[PDB]
């Protein structure tokens, strides 16, 4: 608990849908790969 699941991303809404729960793959990762990793580190918000 009290730890990041794996990563996060936005798509349907401006809010983070999150990878776990019901994100998995293939999903938003398609667009990320299409734009050539436009959110590699940005997935987990801003460092």
């Amino acid at each position: 608990a009290q730890r990041p699941a794996k990563y996060s991303y936005v798509d349907e809404n401006g809010e983070t849908k999150t990878w776990t729960g019901q994100g998995r793959t293939p999903a938003v990762i398609k667009k990320a790969m299409d734009e050539q990793g436009k959110s590699l580190d940005d997935f987990l918000i801003k460092q």
